[PDB]
């Protein structure tokens, strides 16, 4: 921020990251039970989108794949 005292309003993900990713990786996963879905797979499904997809995609960047409920 390199910033001190603000007033701004603004949303945030994150939370709605994992909500959004899991909803729909778990619906491909049932389109396709085989394969597990990926952010890269949803998205291109347009299922979700790229903010969706890159912001969940950082979250198992965070670890190291330990939670990505979908093949990353």
């Amino acid at each position: 921020n390199l910033t001190k005292q603000k007033d701004a309003v603004s949303d945030t993900g994150t939370a709605a990251v994992v909500k959004v990713v899991e909803s729909q990786a778990e619906l491909y996963e049932l389109k396709n039970t085989n394969e597990k879905a990926s952010l890269s797979k949803l998205v291109s499904s347009g299922n979700i989108s790229q903010k969706q997809a890159d912001s969940y995609k950082a979250y198992y960047g965070k670890h190291s794949g330990e939670t990505q409920t979908v093949a990353n």
